[PDB]
């Protein structure tokens, strides 16, 4: 229960926000994605292609154990399934990024939704969309409102840590 964990949607900004934070608190910036990505030598899209989401879900399930046993407090943000592994639980303070499913929807592009069925027929994305979200809101700690732009998304992560300092 050291870190702080970004979670959320692809497109919720978890990234974007993560480095901001690390700037703001002083604190190092890790990236899920990016760790496995740089480490087998392909992009995220290419793993799952050439490596199946079963060998990625183990990857990832697996970083998460290395990534509690960092010493100082990093900000890590997470891919969009992280919350799917039991795992996650003691890796630290988990912020959901809630973004509503319109705007997740249109920022969404061809190849992402190229390859999963489940995101363009309308019942079904939504159908989705509530299942996953309530995992996230299961999983978290804090909530976060994503709609107002990453300044207000980083003003409210502070408000809480603020009042909390044993988060960080
Ligand atoms: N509570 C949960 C549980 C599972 C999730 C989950 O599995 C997710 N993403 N899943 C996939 C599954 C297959 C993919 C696939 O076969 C290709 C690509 S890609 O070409 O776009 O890289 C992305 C894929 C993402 C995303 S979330 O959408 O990542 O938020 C969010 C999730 C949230």
């Amino acid at each position: 229960m050291q870190h702080l964990v970004l979670i959320g949607f692809m497109g919720s900004g978890k990234s974007s926000l993560a480095q901001e934070l690390g700037l703001a608190l002083k604190l190092e910036v890790l990236d899920t994605d990016m760790i496995i990505s740089e480490r087998v030598g392909l992009s995220v899209r290419e793993i799952f292609e050439e490596l199946g989401e079963d060998n990625f879900r183990m990857f990832e399930k697996n970083l998460i154990d290395e990534l509690k046993t960092l010493k100082t407090p990093h900000v890590i943000s997470t891919g969009g399934g992280i919350v799917m592994h039991e795992n996650l639980k003691g890796l630290g303070t988990t912020f959901y990024l809630k973004m509503d499913f319109e705007t997740l929807i249109k920022r969404l592009n061809q190849k992402e939704r190229a390859k999963r069925p489940l995101l363009n027929n309308l019942t079904q994305a939504k159908e989705l969309f509530e299942k996953r979200q309530a995992l996230y809101e299961k999983n978290a700690s804090f909530i976060i409102d994503a709609r107002g732009g990453l300044n207000n998304s980083l003003k409210q992560v502070l408000q809480f840590i603020a009042l909390q300092p044993s988060l960080s």
